[PDB]
């Protein structure tokens, strides 16, 4: 519930490559890693419990279904295979409870979201995190990733990215736990990596952008995609993600550190911001925002025999739901019927999860967090009509359930 | 550019079952199919060019990544395998041009979207569509699907679905083409298909909801998920999709038809709404809306050597982007290096597309509609540094291009 501050850093994959190759005293790379140092120190000293991490996926985990604001709600994240195998880094833990609270708040404020679990984080995340945080066996903090669809136009306007951050601030502050949260905005600065214009940079615009983001961020909010692409290059226009992070910080921040280097394609820049707290009370109190974020499902627990599929339940039921979802694949479902045990022994299912499936325990799976539409698939594959499932839910014989209907179908 | 009207219809998979199992003379189902006939007849007579189709996917094509408003921008859609194999139905054609226009207007109005291509439509689409439209060889109209994330809470508020509809109305009207567009809201009405409460229905609420939706829809906009699940069953609360559709129509509509049947788990309902056009001119003219939708990329064409990855480009490059995306799979990329010609023959790639990859024609791929991030994967798989790709883009040798860099470095 306390925002300690925020940081901005480029996420170009070269940072990771330079790290993995130990170019720490290379004449080109030495002052660059030195640029990351104050951010690295601040993080080790401040010890945030969670980093809210704003990034974009580079057509790896997001392609055929490509969303604007994709909130990671899952228990943990591994490095994505980008075509060269997964980087050797430990998984980083997520925060389902914080992510759900944020989703509730952001939807109440009429932002439209996507929710995701299980997919890998590409270089947009693990390039800068691997240089910012020590990771021998695990990571020093949890993450809540926000993957932003900045690559397929139209994308949200600059002012929308900013307004998301403003609502995000209130969301994090109203979270009823005494934790410390840092916000990260990544990508940028100037660059262009496609077409005959590949290699464009604008150091002059970069410095201006940094200054304005720090000290007058509102003056950036009228910039169009054309403006940002003209000034910073096509891919450099991803800096709207910095705006989102900056919007989540206090209107006035202190700049603890800032650096800038351009050795090759991308302006590798870093900024560190110390949150100053609120200069005045927010328009709506923490207690009031909490009540408002809960109003949609207020009193839902008074509906008996009902198990609303909320984010917490989706996380709880994720392994078993993911498993049953695979029944839409011809080979998997053939195996489910002929050799279920061989399929179980290969899975990551708990013994209890296997047991629920083997027993065809319909109501138990619902209690546990399986969504009905996965059971529907399971029933179909096993030759079991939906009527059987409903009868089990109700504790009735098939005919006695059928009696509650107007016609037996 | 002309909204002729809209229909509301249940999407329960049981409609497809009865249809496929040929049940038009069965005593239970015959009257039900007769309930669909006024909507079927109106579609056949009115001949919309496109139906804007509002539905939800039932954890089939949308699961690990689950979005609120998922707009289908692609060229065609096939039935999804839902665990029983693909229903035997032909592909239905999309409308990428109208989809792109709609996206531009909606983002300008600050709705946050998802774009998708190539994935199957589950029963949410093909159940009612198969009874409403003839399809033995092909479909009579195009579709623009909008898959709504109604299953994983928090979901957008009722008023948000309605405001989406209001903005969608203007988006379709301002589309500079002389076409007829029908709007479909699907799902509902009362039902609950999970838990000890499974089997719940509420016919009185169903009728009142429909009457209010037809004649006073703004009286519904303060309904919470709890209100809607209490009155209509947990899954019955998806009727916010009906609201979105209703939001897209004239403030006054003529309700040509209403039917209602409850044989089993789901209140099977139909409504046909004739659009009454606009009583007064819109708050913002069509001309002004077109310009505002275009103002984010206004003047981007002045930027040389640049190829904005817009929806039209994402559609054009879809097959080749999708192919090169698969390089993230260990088995596919080993095959790419070891037997590319074999991989090509099994693919759906046109010869133009295969040739581009075969020649490692980097700039030609960018011109074609391949996004750089797919070429980055291809380069890496073949052991080529990004530096060679960039030099190829600039029409320079590696050494020549390196000179433009402050430091000539390796990666
Ligand atoms: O090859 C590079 O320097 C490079 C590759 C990327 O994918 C990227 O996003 C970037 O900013 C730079
Ligand atoms: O077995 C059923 O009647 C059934 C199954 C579904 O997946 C569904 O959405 C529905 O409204 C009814
Ligand atoms: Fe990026
Ligand atoms: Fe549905």
């Amino acid at each position: 519930a306390k925002i300690i501050g925020g940081f901005a850093v480029s996420h170009t994959p070269t940072i990771a490559f330079a790290h993995d190759a130990n170019k720490y005293d290379d004449p080109v790379w030495a002052p660059i890693f030195q640029g990351f140092e104050p951010v690295k120190q601040w993080l080790a000293e401040q010890k945030p419990d969670v980093t809210f991490y704003v990034y974009n996926d580079h057509m790896t985990s997001f392609f055929e279904h490509y969303s604007h604001f994709a909130l990671g709600v899952g228990e943990e994240y591994s490095p994505a295979d980008e075509g060269g195998g997964q980087r050797d880094l430990p998984p980083i833990k997520g925060d389902p409870e914080l992510a759900k609270h944020i989703a509730e708040c952001l939807v109440a404020d009429e932002f439209d979201l996507a929710y995701w679990q299980g997919m890998g984080l590409d270089f947009g995340a693990f390039s800068p995190l691997s240089v910012l945080l020590p990771h021998e066996h695990g990571w020093p903090c949890r993450i809540v990733p926000l993957q932003c669809g900045v690559l397929q136009h139209p994308i949200p306007k600059a002012r929308r990215f900013w307004n998301f951050g403003r609502s995000l601030r209130r969301a994090i502050q109203s979270y009823p736990r005494d934790i410390k949260v840092a916000i990260a905005g990544t990508g940028g600065l100037s660059h262009q990596v496609h077409g005959e214009r590949a290699g464009f940079n604008n150091t002059e615009w970069d410095m201006e952008f940094m200054e304005r983001l720090a000290n007058d961020p509102e003056s950036l909010l009228g910039a169009t995609v054309t403006d940002l692409a003209k000034k910073g290059g096509w891919e450099g226009a991803e800096v709207v993600m910095w705006l989102l992070m900056r919007g989540a910080l206090s209107p006035e921040v202190k700049t603890l550190h800032q650096s800038y280097f351009l050795p090759s394609m991308t302006a590798i820049a870093t900024m560190l911001f110390e949150d100053q707290g609120d200069a005045a009370p927010p328009a709506e109190s923490d207690e009031a925002l909490r009540a408002r974020a809960k109003r949609e499902l207020a009193g839902v627990e008074e509906i008996e025999g009902t198990y609303p599929f909320t984010i917490d339940r989706a996380v709880k039921g994720f392994r078993i739901n993911h498993f049953l979802h695979r029944l839409i694949e011809p080979d998997f479902r053939k195996r489910f019927v002929e050799d279920p045990e061989g399929l179980f022994a290969e899975s990551d299912l708990t013994e209890e999860e296997k047991s629920l499936i083997r027993n065809r325990d319909w109501i138990g799976m619902i209690h546990y967090g399986v969504i009905f539409f996965m059971l529907e698939k399971m029933a179909a594959v096993l030759g079991i009509g939906n009527i059987d499932v409903y009868a089990a839910f109700r504790g009735l014989s098939v005919p006695e359930f059928q009696k509650t209907r107007n016609a037996a179908i």
